[PDB]
Formats: C-alpha cells, sequence, structure tokens
C-alpha cells in the first residue's frame, strides 16, 4: 500500500502542514489530518515525513519493538529547554536514554511505589489543611494550583526531599512547560530572530537556576552522610552514579528536573479533569464514596487498599479515556519495517493518536464518558493511556496509585461543585502537546463544601 495524506506540492505540502500545526497546536491537528484523511497518514514537520496514525494495531507495533524507543523535535528546541541528549522524556540518543531509564524505572515502582501512597495522602491533607491559599472570598478554590503544589510536595519528598519554595517553583514549572511545548516543534528559521524565543530561554533558566540551588544543597548532605545506605532516593542514586564515572553532571541535574515537573505537568491536570467530571456525574461519585466507606472507613489509606478500589480505578480509567490529557505519543523509527500495510523507513517521525484511537475502536460506547465501557476487562492493546513497551511512561503504574490516593482523601472528605454550567466538554482547551485548560479564560475554580 501506498501513504495517504497531502500531495507534496513540489515543496509547498511541507510548509502547508507544518504551518498547520503551527497555528493549530500539535493535538488539534493531528485530528484534523485523521479526519481529513486515514487513520494513517502522512505530514512534513520541518523536512522529515512524519506519520499521525490513530490505528490500534499500528500503535501496538510501534511500542513493543525496541527500534521505535526514540522520540523526535527540533535539535535548537530541545537544546534550549535542555532535553536534547540529556533527560529521558524527549532523549533521543538511544544509548544515553537505555542507560538513564533505568534510574526512573528503580525510583517509580517498589519500596517508592508503596511510600508514595501514604506521602501524597499526607502532602494533600497538609493543603487541604490551608485552603485559605487557594481560596477566594467567595469561596472559589483554584484546584489547578491545589493539585500542582501537592504534586510537587509529593515528588520533592519522595524522589529528592530537599526544602524548596513550592509556590514559586510552581509557577517556574508552567514557564518551562510552556517553552517546552513553544519551541518543541519550531523550524530553524525561528531560532535565527533571536527577540523570538529569549522569552523561553529566560523561563528555562529561571526553573534550572532554582534546581541548581536544590541540587546544591543535596550534594553537601550527601557528602556528609553517616547512614548512607539507610536514606537512598532518586537523586542520590544519580549522584553517586555520577561519582562513579557513570552519568554528566548535566545529566544529573536534568535527571531530577524532569522527575519534579513529571507530576504537576500531568497529574495535576488529569485529577483537575477528574474533578470536574465527578461534580457532573452524581451517580459515579456515589458508587465510588460508597466504595471508600466499605473499603476503607476512616482508617488512613494503605497500599493495601488500592487494589480494591475497582470503581475507582475504573473511573480514571474511563476519565482518562474520555478526557485525556496525554492525547499523543511521539516517536521516531530506528530501523526500517513495514507496518500494517505501509513502508515505514528509518528516521520517519511518528505522532500516535491515542486520544482518537481510544474512540474508534474497541469501547461500547465511545463518545460518551460511563464506567460501561470498563464493566468488562479491557485488554491493553486497545487501551493505552499510558503506553506500553520498553518506552512507555515510566510512572505508569505509580501515577495509578497518586490519582487514586489523592481522589481517595480529597473526596472522603469534601464535595465538589463546578462553577456556573461548566464541565469538561464546556471548557475551552489548548490542544497542542497535551491537552489542557486555557488558563487565561477563567470560571476553572471550584467549590470545596464539606462531608457530613
Ligand atoms: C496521569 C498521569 C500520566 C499520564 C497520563 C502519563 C502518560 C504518559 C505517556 C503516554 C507517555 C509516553 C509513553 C510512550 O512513549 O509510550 C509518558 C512518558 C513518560 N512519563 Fe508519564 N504519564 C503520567 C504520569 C507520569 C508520572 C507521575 C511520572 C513521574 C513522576 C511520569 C514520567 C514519565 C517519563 C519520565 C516519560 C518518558 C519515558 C521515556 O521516554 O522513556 N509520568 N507518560
Ligand atoms: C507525559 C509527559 C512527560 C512528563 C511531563 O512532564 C509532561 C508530559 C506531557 C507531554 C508528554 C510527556 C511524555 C512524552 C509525550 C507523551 C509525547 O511524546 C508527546 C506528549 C508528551
Amino acid at each position: 500500500s501506498s501513504i495517504p495524506g497531502p500531495g507534496y506540492c513540489m515543496g509547498i505540502g511541507p510548509l502547508i502542514s507544518h504551518g498547520r500545526f503551527l497555528w493549530m497546536g500539535i493535538g488539534s491537528a493531528c485530528n484534523y489530518y485523521n479526519r481529513v484523511y486515514g487513520e494513517f497518514m502522512r505530514v512534513w514537520i520541518s523536512g522529515e515525513e512524519t506519520l499521525i496514525i490513530s490505528k490500534s494495531s499500528s500503535m501496538f507495533h510501534i511500542m513493543k519493538h525496541n527500534h521505535y524507543s526514540s522520540r523526535f523535535g527540533s535539535k535548537l528546541g530541545l537544546q534550549c529547554i535542555g532535553m536534547h541528549e540529556k533527560g529521558i522524556i524527549f532523549n533521543n540518543n538511544p544509548e544515553l536514554w537505555k542507560t538513564t531509564r533505568p534510574f526512573f524505572m528503580k525510583a517509580l515502582s517498589g519500596p517508592g511505589l508503596v511510600r508514595m501512597v501514604t506521602v501524597c495522602a499526607e502532602s494533600l491533607k497538609t493543603h487541604l489543611d490551608r485552603l485559605e491559599e487557594v481560596t477566594n472570598e467567595s469561596g472559589y478554590v483554584d484546584v489547578l494550583t491545589l493539585l500542582r503544589r501537592v504534586m510537587l510536595d509529593t515528588s520533592n519528598t519522595l524522589f529528592l526531599r530537599i526544602p524548596l519554595d513550592e509556590s514559586a517553583i510552581v509557577v517556574k514549572i508552567q514557564g518551562y512547560f510552556d517553552a517546552w511545548q513553544a519551541l518543541l516543534i519550531k523550524p530553524d528559521i525561528f531560532f535565527k530572530i533571536s527577540w523570538l524565543y529569549k522569552k523561553y530561554e529566560k523561563s528555562v533558566k529561571d526553573l534550572k537556576d532554582a534546581i541548581e540551588v536544590l541540587i546544591a544543597e543535596k550534594r553537601r548532605r550527601i557528602s556528609t552522610e553517616e547512614k548512607l545506605e539507610e536514606c537512598m532516593d532518586f537523586a542520590t542514586e544519580l549522584i553517586l552514579a555520577e561519582k562513579r564515572g557513570d552519568l554528566t553532571r548535566e545529566n544529573v541535574n536534568q535527571c531530577i528536573l524532569e522527575m519534579l515537573i513529571a507530576a504537576p505537568d500531568t497529574m495535576s491536570v488529569s485529577l483537575f479533569f477528574m474533578l470536574f467530571l465527578i461534580a457532573k456525574h452524581p451517580n459515579v461519585e456515589e458508587a465510588i464514596i460508597k466504595e471508600i466507606q466499605t473499603v476503607i472507613g476512616e482508617r488512613d489509606i494503605k497500599i493495601d487498599d488500592i487494589q480494591k478500589l475497582k470503581v475507582m480505578e475504573n473511573f480514571i480509567y474511563e476519565s482518562m479515556r474520555y478526557q485525556p490529557v496525554v492525547d499523543l505519543v511521539m516517536r521516531k523509527a530506528l530501523e526500517d519495517d513495514v507496518i500494517d500495510g505501509y513502508p515505514v523507513k528509518k528516521g520517519t517521525n511518528i505522532i500516535l493518536n491515542i486520544g482518537r484511537m481510544h474512540r474508534l475502536e474497541f469501547f461500547p460506547k465511545p463518545n460518551e464518558f460511563t464506567l460501561e465501557n470498563f464493566a468488562k476487562n479491557v485488554p491493553y492493546r486497545y487501551f493505552q493511556p499510558f503506553g506500553f513497551g520498553p518506552r512507555g511512561c515510566a510512572g505508569k503504574y505509580i501515577a495509578m496509585v497518586m490519582m487514586k490516593a489523592i481522589l481517595v482523601t480529597l473526596l472522603r472528605r469534601f464535595h465538589v461543585k463546578t462553577l456556573q454550567g461548566q464541565c469538561v466538554e464546556s471548557i475551552q482547551k489548548i490542544h497542542d502537546l497535551s491537552l489542557h485548560p486555557d488558563e487565561t479564560k477563567n470560571m476553572l475554580e471550584m467549590i470545596f463544601t464539606p462531608r457530613n
């Protein structure tokens, strides 16, 4: 089979599609092209031919095989944000990625995943006792900020544990994300005219500098620690690997940064959507509350509780399926292969449109929010909210633990109301690198009214 997609108009084809991506945003442009042309089609970002695919079969092939364990993006953009061959998220050097990923995998499972359930609860409790920090005169709670702050506090106390300015770092993380999202697929031309990006450059330096202060302190405490065996964590593991000859300092620093931003970026927006859904689906909210009473009562949340929270689990899955944040995955072909019917040359970029996939393929009622979509065991080859395989989400398991933990301890204590008519469907959204609320609009607040 040949490859569907717009015509290469002697070098105008590329310029339209790239422009379309820049104007529309990666996400929406992906949905546009899959709607016009097939569920498997071809576009250009910069020079490179880039496939946009929503086919579950293609999805599965790509995530399963080692020769797609790469992403893509502007080299200049990635260098600017410090992710060019440095972190893991957008580290596209196969060997450097291969040797960095293990550090993330260790910290995000085993004992750390067990600690996380209780660390999460405490962090949320502490902030729910400080609602004055985030609540309006008319009782409007800034949930986005609240969530980001606990997500950061959580990540810090688990992976780095150095005291920090919660509120400041949160704003800086938001700054970093904009830069990341802004520069990821800008053409090289863009980077020539400098009063066009120095904006983003300063956001990166803001966060990076702020984190250096923290890593610097972490280095001191380690160099004077008596029971070094007793108190291992993610940052320490990296620093020791660096003091063998295994890692670069630049690399260590980017890793710590990537580990700190991950949950604030994705978990908080995810939980936010989840909370709005709860507010608009009383039936579902009752099921959850009943399950909590049955399983937990008023005991503190514990690791052994999490498997038992079946209703919630399905709620989280359905929320993610219906209202994704991470609706698209960027990959690159490292070897030549034939995928379904189509030839895929090495160096070909790939965007997997998992959000659209979850609305076309397996589910009984794709275009409406129901736990019915999860009434029967769903094969992981038709539902990929995290990705799987050698480069699937590093936090895929701990994420489920965290989301359960915070959903439990929040709803346990508060009923959540939405302002006016507002629901996830009516929220104005940016659909670019991820799918999130446009925060230049308003009516994004909620009302937290007590229980009992
Ligand atoms: C609901 C929250 C989350 C969602 C929806 C999500 C989803 C995803 C997806 C779809 C990917 C791409 C995987 C692939 O290419 O197949 C990814 C990558 C990644 N995620 Fe998450 N994730 C979440 C939470 C987290 C958390 C809490 C962490 C750690 C604190 C994390 C760390 C990472 C890292 C480091 C990568 C890059 C992996 C690599 O390229 O090797 N994620 N995530
Ligand atoms: C999950 C994630 C990493 C942690 C973080 O801090 C924020 C995000 C959101 C964007 C994700 C990214 C991982 C790589 C993803 C899946 C892509 O290939 C395109 C969108 C992008």
